[PDB]
């Protein structure tokens, strides 16, 4: 036929076009979060919208190294130094530095997540920005783990809308991953998400993440259409842009008939 059929279904993902001046990385806002709270980063309407009616930290921008590797200070003979966790051993010390005086269960203050200066043990993070795929095909975004609570959202309408980055947080719960931390504890079911992009279209992208204690560990990744996989440095694939609401042809709701 003349011109492609259309995903079935209108299934195509949303995305957008906007008109404006393109910025390198994503926009990170912080919101508080009480330390060593295990409920509230467990309901989805706390992670996909709920966290910003708690008190907004504060933001930092042009983010494109956007991975969560956060390890609490061990104070030990020799000074203080962060603990990989696997390090940690006893109750407690860390390989290499003998045993350590400190608390793992009190918050610790750290510019560790993006430069801003908060307290990492117990935060809540919003990741916002557009995704643009260099090739058209099957993405698939992976968290190779979770500590302590986070979901992926991917497309317009599903992460935020066209033209709207800077909004308050939409409520859609359809979660490209979700990686929500279960009441019972343990893994959640599936913490990777496929998305069929188009070249050259802005995809909407969020990622919520919340530590409620010690360690907070997000380890971000996409493998593309040609099987390469890009993990926690997404320069290149990641923009942000001002808010535009005026821009009325700014949503694609389906771009393979566009
Ligand atoms: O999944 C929850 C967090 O687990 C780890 O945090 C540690 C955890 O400690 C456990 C025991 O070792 C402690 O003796 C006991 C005392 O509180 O708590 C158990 O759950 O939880 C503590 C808070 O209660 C933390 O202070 C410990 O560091 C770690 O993987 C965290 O990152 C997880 O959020
Ligand atoms: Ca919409
Ligand atoms: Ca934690
Ligand atoms: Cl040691
Ligand atoms: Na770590
Ligand atoms: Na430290």
């Amino acid at each position: 036929g003349l011109v492609p059929r259309g995903s079935h279904m209108s299934g195509a993902t949303e995305a957008c076009l906007p008109a404006g001046q393109r910025k390198s990385g994503m926009n990170i806002n912080f919101y508080q979060y009480s330390l060593k709270d295990s409920s509230t980063y467990s309901n989805a309407a706390y992670m996909a919208y709920g966290y910003a009616s708690k008190t907004k930290l504060g933001s930092v921008g042009g983010q494109t190294d956007i991975s969560i590797d956060y390890n609490i200070p061990c104070v030990s003979s020799s000074g203080t130094f962060p603990c990989p966790q696997e390090d940690s051993y006893g109750n407690w010390g860390c390989k290499g530095m003998g045993a350590c005086s400190n608390s793992q269960g009190i918050a610790y203050w750290s510019t560790d997540l993006f430069g801003f200066y908060t307290t990492p043990t117990n935060v809540t993070l919003e990741m916002t920005g557009y995704f643009l795929p260099p090739q058209t095909g099957s993405y698939t975004f992976s968290f190779a783990t979770v500590d302590d609570s986070a979901i992926l959202s991917v497309g317009g309408s599903i992460a935020f809308e066209c033209c709207a980055q800077e909004q308050p947080p939409i409520t859609s719960t359809n979660f490209t991953i979700n990686g929500i931390k279960p009441w019972d504890g343990s893994l959640p079911d599936n913490i990777t998400g496929t998305v069929y992009m188009y070249a050259g279209y802005y995809y909407p992208l969020k990622v919520v993440y919340s530590n409620a204690v010690s360690w907070g560990t997000l380890p971000i990744s996409v493998e593309l259409p040609d099987g390469t996989t890009v993990s926690d440095n997404f320069e290149g694939y990641v923009y942000s842009f001002d808010d535009d609401l005026s821009q009325s042809n700014c949503t694609i709701p389906d771009p393979s008939i566009h």
